[PDB]
């Protein structure tokens, strides 16, 4: 029960593992040893999802079997049937989605532009999207 | 029964420390050795829920067999079968899930522009989610 | 039977050490050694709540079979079934849920600003939250 | 039968010895040795309580099936059946709930301030709740 | 359960590295040794998805019977069947296909016709690709 | 269930490898050990489509049975039996099929004429189809 939770953290850390890695191999020949730090953190969900889909066509009917009767002298009958197109899906979610992604970096003192270009080195080399509400901030702050 | 309780309040333990070693790998090269303190707690919930949902989409009908009547002379009648869209999802949740945090941190003496850049930087540090009602405070009072 | 309430109690009292750690870890280097004094109480429940929901959607009929008859000459007859949304959820509660917590904090003698700063310096320290209906009391008076 | 209940009754007396060393570890710094004396009592209740509760939303109906016939000339008539939300909750109580508990405090011979500044020490230490009925008393006599 | 969930994580990893590769067999007898710095992200899904579709050709009707009555003195009867083109198709989907990818490159100091060309380069040496939304960053900067 | 899945990977491997030998059979005699890189990619799906078609030809009746009444005095009966030629078509497709492949080479410095030579030879050298939308880029850069 709870010993398999357990192992589900570990995992956690182990992501946030490889990022502290990654940030450490671009930010280490550019910036310098000792004048930067760097912090991430990643949040994930273990639900389990489960879909079945079952659509239909109704702009496109086929009829199959038809009776029409017009006795005038005005008795007017039909009787129609139809077929139609079926679609089926079944889908199986994954488990252990990453939710949410904050990174932190604190560089020793920096103009506007070097800090952008900065930025936009990270974007690529962390992964940053608005879509999940990610969190990537870079800042310049004195040592001590 | 209440054997395995206690292993969940160790694992929350667990979060705790793992918190408690990320703010002390930020703050300890930028303020320094004995310039600090900081203590974090995490309260989460061990419910267990689950979901089933059946929905319908009401706009799109499709229609399978009709019989219509139409005798002037006005006897009007009609009967007609629909089809619809269905879908179903199943879905259960996790059990351990973080309801709340709390951070503070006290720095010995500060200008208003250093305590605002490092609580951006703890920011990303921590991961402050304001969703979850969490709470972070990081303030400069007068040790002895 | 009662053995296992026992154990209860003693889980209770765990709690209280931990808060009385955690108070000891902040409040020590900033006050001294032998200027201040505290102790903590938890009171928990051990109920056994378990929920089960059944929910519809009245604002979003489905149409399936449908008859009708507007025999004029007023004869007018319907009958039409219908197809709703269905939410099924079942829900288990937690045992060991904590309901209140008191701290009181004394400190040897001080301003209204530093005994600010301290309770909120402690207000992270422990987590109060007034949705509970806690507790928490810092003053200052003369020892002997 | 009358084995177990003695169990009970020493139960509670540990109760009070825990009260009993939590006011001694917070007055005996402030006060002194041998300058104050206090005792205190708890009385809970062992009973076995079971509720089941199913409840019904009457303002959010849902229509199933409908029929109506408005055949003028006034024969009026018609038919409904509804689906309901419905919530059933199986709940069960603790055994061992501390009902009531009475608190004296007796300090050596002092002004109104001090005893004021003890007693709301001793709210925390303690953990007065008035929705209970507990009883706090603190005063101040000459001793021989 | 969990024990292979890990093992995807690898399976990124893996990707990673080799795109890792391909960049460095590029870009260095261009640029050259230590004149440039890249890192890569790759990010899947492991879902399941069927599918099961069953189409219709309703402007190519093929009669089968037919039956008429046309009594004139105006009795008009008519019956028919009809038999249409009928497509049934299967599919299953994989289990890990790449969703978004990113690269960021930075030179140390450039014109920007050299900058486009190194892109232009860069395009054909990953795979860059406008329909996923992948991300593909390369500038130069000055290094320390 | 994963273990087959690397495997797939591995056969993608090949195949870039592959290439990475054809351009390096027709480019080095031409251009010179030395003056020329390049990197390909091919992406691929395993997905499992099974198709089943059932067509009919409306405008080639064949009648089997005829039956008639053309009773003046105006009574007319018909009555029709009729042979359609059925087409029942089974088909399953393969698993592995390339999707995009991407190309890329560049020449150490070249006028337009030859580099329109040799994307022309590196057209048929590798098989460059617009159909599935593949990328092949030629240009010449200065080396460092």
């Amino acid at each position: 029960a709870s010993a398999a939770r357990r192992k589900e953290q570990e995992l956690e850390r182990s992501q946030e593992q490889a990022l502290r890695e990654k940030i450490d191999s671009v930010l280490l020949p550019i910036l310098g040893y000792g004048n930067y730090t760097a912090q991430v953190d990643i949040q994930m969900d273990f639900s389990a999802v489960e879909q079945t889909r079952k659509r239909f066509d109704p702009n496109t009917p086929a009829t199959r079997s038809e009776y029409a009767l017009e006795d005038y002298n005005v008795r007017k009958e039909s009787t129609r049937n139809f077929e139609l197109d079926t679609t089926i899906s079944h889908e199986r979610k994954q488990t252990g989605t990453v939710a949410r992604q904050t990174v932190s970096v604190a560089i020793k003192d920096m103009s506007e532009s070097e800090i952008n270009a900065i930025r936009q080195v990270l974007i690529g080399t962390v992964g940053f999207d608005q879509g999940r509400g990610d969190l990537l901030n870079v800042l310049s702050v004195k040592f001590a």
